[PDB]
């Protein structure tokens, strides 16, 4: 009876990425096999990435003692330790990061906010960056168009019961909110000062000290992080967030001599 | 009689259901198309599922009846549905890769702390910071479980986003930290390092691969900047928030020091 196609490391593990439909009570004996295999071999650390189309997989691998190691939409990744060696199967490192817009009219020294009133927010998707991600929700949210200066703060949280947090700075290039830009969306021009004395104010000491970061930028006292884009070890693209000065001496000192 | 899954109600228009007994799939299948009927009419807007490890035998039902992957945690899965006409307002996992590097610098001779394991012979400790990990905490424990120091963060010197080996719509986080060692000492560990050791500066810095690629030679060059104590990072100042009481913003280290020294000195009102 056939096994499962496994892809190795060198780290002694397995991961089987399921892409075709199967019978459960055929994928059950064909895993056993595949249990059996593998204690003989390398023996340690195997993964089941098991897409959405296939839930009719999971009971099937949970009871062979697989437990669950972390889930997008359309795909859950199980994992089961195989061997006699202490269990270190790493924890998920993965986190889902979340943009926090400051739209900043340095000719008025008002901020964008939308619906009581808060800064634009998402979350920064896969394969997208922080930069382009926060430009992109301004641009869902408000309709209007804004590029990326710097990083104020970023904060965590948890306990998590349903993440990252980066405070960014955006700089406009039109003012004229749409209508109607979003459902249950409402936005208009904000001063600062009457932003950061909102109703919350002193509601607690997490939300006054990121208003008070919003402030200082918009008073110009403000030294957060810019991007200096770069490239990997491959062709692809990266980027730097540093100490906006070093981050200027950098990028201006690529340049071209006599 | 509507077969009605007991559930929670949160402010949001959701319901979040927790099994925590076992049942047979057919009828959960059955009180679940009920219950998303009756939430339907109901007003509600997020349908969140928790389903332990040993109740897996729902999870094909729930994905049936349009429920997606959330979060899962080793001993469940959460699982949502969003049931109104509005626009989806679930935040979706997009999830990246999280990482730390370490600048141990010791403060009498301008050396760090590498060990011998990105493609240089000599890197910073670096790893990966887990899921409801500080990236303060997470950076520190890499160096102990690698080195046996003890070693305290000062800042965050810069954070790198990438995208990935051609494989996908793939970016990864790697912070660079610089931490101040309590003690020199490094002690052999149980650990996928081979070996550790304490090197000048500059000699990293001049290392092939840190002068052949660009990243790496900014990354390099920053290090060799706070070395001689001349950069300025993001530093941490903690908060509490409402409902979870713990919390860390890092921001610009001169707005850090500010923002401590004003809330130590305002504790005298005695």
């Amino acid at each position: 009876i056939p096994l499962l196609e496994g892809e190795t490391d060198n780290y002694d593990g397995v991961t089987v990425t399921m892409v075709e439909p199967m019978d459960s009570e055929v994928f059950t004996e064909s895993l056993r096999a595949s249990l059996s295999h593998w204690r003989e071999e390398g023996k340690k650390g195997i993964w089941i990435k098991l897409p959405l189309g296939l839930a009719n997989l999971v009971e099937a691998a949970v009871s062979e003692g697989f437990r669950y190691h972390h889930a997008e939409p359309e795909y859950l990744m199980l994992v089961s330790w195989i061997s006699e060696t202490p269990d270190t199967i790493p924890a998920n490192a993965s986190h889902v990061v979340g943009a926090g817009a400051l739209v900043i009219n340095k000719n008025t020294k008002e901020v964008l906010v939308v619906q009581v009133w808060k800064l634009p927010t998402g979350v920064i998707n896969e394969g997208e960056d922080i930069w382009t991600g926060v430009a992109r929700e301004v641009e869902e949210e408000t309709g209007i168009i804004a590029d990326f200066v710097e990083v104020l703060a970023f904060r965590q949280s948890h306990k998590a019961i349903l993440d990252m947090f980066f405070l960014c700075v955006l700089s406009p290039r039109s003012y004229d909110i749409t209508e109607q830009k979003s459902e249950i969306l409402q936005a208009k021009w904000m001063p600062i000062q009457e932003y950061v004395d909102q109703p919350w104010n002193k509601k607690n000491e997490m939300f006054k000290f990121m208003a008070n970061i919003c402030q200082k930028k918009c008073e110009e006292e403000y030294l957060g992080f810019a991007i200096v884009p770069t490239t990997t070890s491959s062709g692809k693209e990266s980027f730097i967030y540093c100490n906006a000065d070093h981050a200027k001496r950098l990028k201006v000192s690529r340049d071209q001599a006599s």
